[PDB]
């Protein structure tokens, strides 16, 4: 990976600006439930990661630029997960590129396990806060020399999950008849890639966590560090088992199935949030 | 560090071992510190020093693999382990377990020495692990971080019944019928990366997290074993009782644990 | 960049020993509140880190030798924080150099967020214990081959924060009229460099932590490993927010610097000579 410093981020951004004239104001990272969001983007240019020098590589992932709900967007189709062995610089560079391209708001989804006992499979949990277990343990994405062109050395994570975007998301769900599926909660990052043990889930629930997943927080930290507002949502793809005696367990195909089942609704929700954002 | 624990490299190591012994092990046993006696009962033994195995990790006496039978069943015993607090890599720790898989191991029995958090524990008690909290794993130091080796298992392994409940039940029964059931507990093991012992504040936090014992090993091996379908039984010997507040200031047990493991193996189901 | 082994640590200590004849008994690592401690030292011999070969670089840091309240000291001005990406050996080496130079007591300050709800901005929290979140998660400074020259493989952290040094520190504060600022508590390390979220702060408070910061514990572990007594104090530079819907740190340090400096000087004055 190339260092996600201003020099390298500029080179990548400048290369992208030759390929498209679209100045995105919203960046979207597609997780669970957002698998067909790129189809909804109109007047789009699709740039495979392979066509961007010094951009991380993960068919190839794509950067999609276009209009969604009357706004200019860049959609990241293809993520770089820490459990896959990717570096901090790999995860940070795409977010910092979004910043240089013009992104003001980052919207992201992911799949998570439901710790909170009131959660149902397929529920949406808007992140209102997080617990960054890797970050507390010296694997924070920002470890290393601070890049002052982007942000400060010790970023505050106050209002990390923009309260006004959260309020809007809830309002849109309620107005469109699926407010009953929507919660707000604390997301804890398990580095992964193992699912959480019953003892681990019990610990995490008692720490005050509502959902547990293996991603997202590193991007959120980079976004907040460089001043991008964040809206993040976990799709509850499994209900955490807290009891060792239980034979119930997380199953990959069912986790993927839940994402796919909820995709139309999740994308609709994101689209309807975007159309309500103030603009001009 | 060391060679990637992929199918090609693990196969190469396994094939080398299969030229040094004709014993196909069904059960793998990992001896913890002060617990080398678990190998002493091995009948018709064949000893392979780690130095004889190219690409197998090396200790820094030499470590050995011991093949033979215990209570009639074919076993491989690991004498010398690779601890994460020593600076060994994920691949180093993973490779021996994946080698055991290819050699034919279906059940892994692991022992370690641990600190007692649960206040009902006494020095010298055995705590069968029923579950774990992998603090390094939750914090982005999980042994499986990196490309998944699909030949061994799936990207996101579930850890349900990680400590096989039928093996736990059998182990408790064997202890009770041999008159040391009073020494045996079941509990949750939490891994401290180490190598520092836990401070009183750490011990209190860990106890309140729902942990019964704390140690510096084992979980990484358990994760790799479960990832590739090996059933796991694991037991901690309580060698220290954790102090919970700042204001406040073995040999026979190894032999007993040896006997216990032997008597468990005698009763293991056999297809 | 160099292993903190006996061979490398000795080379560094020997280089320092030809630049100064002062044999330090007390080492002091300046965090928040101790920025001006170097100015108060008498018979100063300032050695910049650039002038010590094999010594880690941060810039330009200084090792100041001299006397403080009649006792020989070495003051580290310029620390090596793990959130900056320094290696374990980088952080360990200066402490082990201190050991070889003659240091018996290490006094350290830092800036920390107040979790305990009774704390006020500018309070002093003497560390009596810690929770080393990085260490529990496989990022302990001692991971790797144990350097037997300095200590044992599995160091115990019983009495890590020497109880007699804590007693002395509280007594000095009480008799100089600022005992009302002094608390004793548990420090938890957040690797950093992000400040802790409300959910993180709530979790940490419920684990039994009184203050949270991003330093100190690694140095304390190396010091205890090699048998140096430790006194550590956090300056409360921020009050943790525990619920969502929610410069000041640098101002608190600069404001309380004089008092903390005075406190450290007066502690060194009352230390046992035998
Ligand atoms: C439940 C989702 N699993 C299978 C763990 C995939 C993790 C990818 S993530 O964290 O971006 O949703
Ligand atoms: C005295 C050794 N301690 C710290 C208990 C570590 C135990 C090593 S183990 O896990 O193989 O038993
Ligand atoms: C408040 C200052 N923080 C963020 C903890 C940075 C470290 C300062 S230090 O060295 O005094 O701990």
């Amino acid at each position: 990976s190339v260092t996600a410093n201003i020099e390298n981020v500029k080179k990548v951004a400048h290369h992208i600006q030759k390929l498209t004239s679209i100045v995105p104001e919203i960046g979207i990272i597609c997780g669970s439930g957002l698998g067909k969001l790129a189809d909804g983007v109109k007047d789009k240019i699709t740039i495979p990661y392979t066509k961007i020098p010094n951009f991380p590589q993960t068919h190839s992932g794509n950067l999609i630029f276009g209009t969604l709900s009357g706004r200019k967007v860049v959609v990241m189709q293809g993520r770089f997960h820490m459990y896959e062995g990717y570096s901090n610089d790999t995860v940070a560079l795409p977010i910092r590129v979004m910043k240089l391209l013009g992104v003001k708001i980052l919207m992201v989804s992911n799949a998570a396990g439901g710790l909170n006992r009131s959660l149902k499979l397929g529920d949406f949990v808007i992140l209102k806060d997080h617990i960054y277990l890797p970050g507390l343990g010296l694997n924070n994405i920002l470890v290393g020399p601070n890049q002052e062109a982007f942000g400060t050395r010790f970023p505050a994570l106050s209002n990390a999950y923009d309260r006004d975007l959260r309020k809007l998301a809830v309002q849109v769900a309620e107005e469109n008849g699926f407010g009953n599926l929507v919660h707000q909660g604390v997301y804890v990052m398990n580095g992964g890639p193992c699912y959480e043990t019953p003892a681990e889930c019990t610990m995490l629930l008692n720490m005050g966590c509502d959902v547990v997943g293996m991603s997202t927080i590193p991007e959120v930290v980079i976004a907040r560090h460089c001043g991008i507002q964040v809206f993040a949502v976990s799709l509850v793809t499994n209900i955490s088992v807290l009891d060792v005696e239980s034979d119930l367990k997380p199953n990959h195909e069912e986790v993927l199935a839940t994402g796919a089942q909820r995709a139309e609704l999740m994308q609709s929700w994101f689209e309807k949030i975007i159309e309500k954002l103030p603009k001009d």
